[PDB]
């Protein structure tokens, strides 16, 4: 469960999954289109930001 798959599982980047990762989304740029599309990805396999 490293943070490329979480990427390509959830649909976004290396970076851009680890927002949803840390909780980081509304920060940079992913205030909630990538939260429910990369949240589900981060949540279902449970995942943290590492």
């Amino acid at each position: 469960m490293k943070l490329d798959e979480i990427a390509r599982l959830a649909g976004v980047s290396r970076t851009t999954a680890s927002y949803v990762i840390n909780g980081k989304a509304k920060q940079y740029r992913v205030s909630d289109k990538t939260v429910e599309k990369v949240m589900a990805v981060v949540r279902e396999h449970n995942y943290h930001p590492n």
